[PDB]
């Protein structure tokens, strides 16, 4: 696996496992990251749903940053600068939950800008994103202030993007010949929507999560990289849940988008590369689901789960898996009242050796 | 290692390791389980403060529940209305921002019963725990709508339990015989807690984060298992983190307790067994951090890292590893336009095969 | 998932990850776990070939022993003098590697009896089991006589028992209502066979490796459990190993069963259960191996990786991963070969140590 | 931590972990991974000992190559073919029980070359390394005959170099500017030796097992990297094992180098960067040790465990943890034993295989 070493001290090129900091990327390539691939419940296994996108050109995105995801990305050893400019696709906990360690990580590790988040709006004002991050700002006002008697607040700011999730294929943003074009889905209630990034001959689209709608098919065709949610079978959920044979059906043809269903949607795509994510990917469930994709769907498919890695070049979608330190590091008024600053204990001769040596 | 076993077909005794839901509780005995121990950093190897404390009468608090940690809860396979009580040390977002998640998660999973936080007030209101709950609800407002549509609203609730943080050594929690008192720590502005747990002869410190202070050496004397702040040495500060020398030295004085400062409180309190957490468990960094300790403390000590498992009985405070599932599973007006329903895409063929065939 | 947790304080039923060591054992269960899946190459996520076998009447067994399965097998929290029957499909080292891991292991660990091996024989005295036993113990002599001057030398012996590799479905094994079967593969050579495990009505087949044979559909047939060799995909030789198109359809058809061969055996047996390993379980192998399979096969299948188990009732065969420590410890249940020369090199270590040993005599 | 990154698409320097094969490694450089720091029992999180060196000239040593080393080894992306020339501090299975899976293993690995071994002899013929190869070999018969068939059969020659033990610091290999010197250790019985490896004025000094012997410090004097086996505490001893205190106390003293000894032998030593290995690295364990070593040692100090690595330059010793595949692949580098017994059950499966073969000839 992976190209022909040539020189005994010669690095191994073309390697079969992505080492994230370990490789430059080409003026004309994509890497996508999967930082998160499951659902409703935490796992070790599987962050919640978070991606990173990397073009040639230098601007990185957050697609999603669900709870869990931010320990895989910062196992990319990639400063908290580059990293700025998020993208939601709803306001479930489980896309979004991590954007508040991110903002104070990156606060605390020395990013500089303020993070700038995209998301749809709702119905009405207090569904959408302008609120969300208006009120978990507020929430985490005591790590705000604090942090920001002993470092400059700009960095803790949120510029956000609201747009309207009603719009069809509407441009949400463009800088530096990136575009960003979202759509409606029909999840849980109104608001979530599915972005679509173009630059450079590349197409990477983002389904979050949606029972299946005719705006996906549409706004995806012939794209390089293209991601939607794609379920646990109907047996699964018996099996695990305890449901019964009407609630499991429903879930599979109402709620959600089936195995079976992300096939026909992805047939009628014509990805380079279909990415099914969104279901725990283990060894009594994930198969099931594939033979599922390839009733209705035989073109290159990733079942997804975390630190899955794709290079989108001209010539080929290469899936692969990242391999990153697990002991992952950061890589480069007054607040007390007189009543808690006369509490602090005499410790001058316990750390007086320490010190000495420290200071020779 | 562990006990001796005594047939072939039979159970493993006082095993060696912890395998989360394998072992039943003593009424006499306290199971700490270390589910975060890592600073604001996000890591797959260590999780955000974080600790799930079970008691032998039958009751169950989680003490932090910061970034990450739920990951490590939930493969304690405790059905998720057990765990509805909740105490926070102070509002980091590596202490409490993992509460979303058990919220929303714990939901889904089937909590039955509110959400239960017990945490400090600020200097003024909007700096204080009802404030930052209230606003992390107001944040999450679309998924917490969404949700209540199809399932009761009653769990989506969180009961707030104000605490004034200027207290001494005063209840915050009295109940069934178990008793938490609190006390100020010095750490970022006016807020952060130290909690002392009571219970059948037992008392367990949870330090939270803390410069050292008259109150905890005196509050938390002779307790059986003590918890505090321990960071990383002043060179360890400048091999990382590219920090200066007059910077690196300061922190390890003003801003947190060092292995030295954490050596003499633990002198001081002389607990069964000590904790020092928050500091990033590595290779290359535990070793002079443990050394730090040694200096003055020289009792019993566990140098933390996440799925340590203390068990406190009357003859010993036992140290161990949990062993726990990766691929964790739970165990036991509408938000919808008539413009987003219209949407669905038709999959009624896709799916006849399987479907058809699951019905018998 | 698994069982309704009913008390705070009480143990979590039926869980749905098997904790070894953890679960008592009924008298008509029998529990497999797979402690090596992998190719013949040397990977962490995947030891070589061995599976654990355990019957409720207190009897275990491991069907193959190779390269890196020892580390897999410590994990089971089985003391070592319930581990000293060894069944080996043949004599590949990715079969029967850590045999001198186990030997050496829990002898020190502190075995009482000796390891028994029931292995085939070859076409000829040095191509069989009893050959290659005898000439590892004399590959390790340093070690089973250095360890014989401080440790009682009954433990350190293997009993070989080489069965003729050539018969048609014949006992190999008979002891405490435990039948072992074995019939010849298709591989290397001569030499390499299957195993079925008769015991309590249960049936349970240990394929180990051979090209498509006429054997394994007839004597496996309504097999509990079934094992059976399932190599990865023409293509993916090509991708992964840079072979030639035409060497790489050779080794699918005529070296290794495919997956669809798998498929087509897998009918005629009508396993409860059927388990396809040896292959290397990857994101990027394991689903067309799957989808190979489905083409002949549409009963119940596992995809084998390490620490996969089984548990055989009346009433089910349930697949669960096992979640073991990797900080893994032993669970409890003649003249010198030192010369004056070497015994006069000794430090004298009194001062350093004194504080300790001071101390630690209190 | 590490070097800083100064482009969004460039490459991070100086990364704080080891990512296998992504390095440059310079001519003024050694590279040393521990491949296997374990103890004589099998864990995932601790191979049996095992050491890789990467020199700056491009020559590669393995030292000794335990038990489950070749996961960690395999994990490295360095060809098979590079990995040739293996030294064994002694014949302990848990420092050469996998030589046979780098035999098997590396021939299908890509290996054209035969395998050179330096071993020690014992007091006899018999406890020699010439000895245990040749009957290992003997062992993997029925392994060896099949595989050469229609092969060159010249990698799977092990070409021993056997050597004296009692020999104190006389040079065993010398070739391109890399010489090895050896001495002997006392351990379970005459024949355990520790060399000391010199190239371009770098002295990195491999223990093996030993309990505290006079040569060790006097040869390993002024060490770039001095490894030594360090033990598990007496109270770790009786704890885990159930050992009275007195077997307890005398295992630390008597068969084995205390942490006590350790840190006295490395103050004697005086080398840039001390290295205990040969313990269960625990939470429960690892402090008991550092501490035992920190009494009478205050020098660079690293506690080893699988996949550490140290960076030998001009102006540093630089400890990191390797970040690695678990999912292992081989990497490039640049008489049949059948009877018609055996090839006449070869099964028809050219029905179920119809559909994939039409696909992949086209
Ligand atoms: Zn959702
Ligand atoms: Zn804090
Ligand atoms: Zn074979
Ligand atoms: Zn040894």
């Amino acid at each position: 696996a992976g190209g022909k070493v040539t020189s005994s001290t010669g690095i191994a090129p073309k390697r079969y496992v992505y080492y994230p900091g370990s490789e430059e990327l080409g003026p004309d390539e994509i890497r996508v990251i999967a930082c998160g691939t499951g659902m409703p419940t935490a796992r070790r296994a599987q962050a919640a749903a978070a991606w990173v996108v990397e073009l040639g050109n230098g601007d990185k995105f957050i697609v999603d940053i669900g709870s869990g995801s931010m320990a895989n990305i910062q196992s990319l050893m990639i400063p908290a600068n580059y990293l700025t400019k998020i993208f939601l696709t709803h306001l479930h906990t489980d896309h979004w939950g991590d954007l508040v360690s991110m903002w104070a990580g990156g606060w605390t590790a020395g990013r500089t800008d303020p993070l700038e988040v995209w998301g749809p709006s709702g119905s009405r004002e207090d569904m959408g994103t302008k609120y969300a991050v208006e009120h978990m700002l507020k929430a985490y006002n005591w790590d705000y202030m604090t942090r920001a008697v002993t470092i400059n607040p700009r960095p803790g700011d949120i510029n956000v993007h609201e747009f309207d999730y009603r719009a069809l294929n509407e441009v949400v943003y463009q800088e530096n010949g990136v575009t960003f074009r979202s759509w409606p889905c029909i999840h849980a209630g109104d608001g979530p929507v599915s972005f679509a990034l173009e630059w450079n001959g590349y197409k990477v689209v983002f389904g979050g999560d949606t029972a299946p709608n005719i705006w996906y098919p549409e706004y995806a065709k012939g794209a390089d990289l293209a991601i939607h949610e794609c379920w646990m079978t109907s047996d699964q959920m018996m099996t695990k849940y305890n449901q019964p044979a009407q609630l499991a059906l429903r879930i599979n043809l109402d709620f959600h988008t089936s195995a079976q269903s992300f096939g026909q949607i992805m047939n009628m795509v014509q990805p380079r590369h279909a990415v099914a994510y969104a279901f725990f990917n283990d060894d009594d469930t994930r198969y099931d689901i594939y033979t599922g994709v390839r009733e209705n769907y035989a073109g290159p498919l990733s079942m997804a789960t975390d630190m899955m890695v794709w290079n989108i070049t001209r010539d080929a979608v290469t899936e692969r898996m990242a391999v990153s330190p697990d002991h992952a590091w950061d890589v480069a008024a007054s607040e007390y009242t007189q009543y808690i600053l006369d509490g602090r204990l005499n410790v001058d001769e316990a750390n007086a050796h320490w010190k000495q040596e420290f200071m020779g």
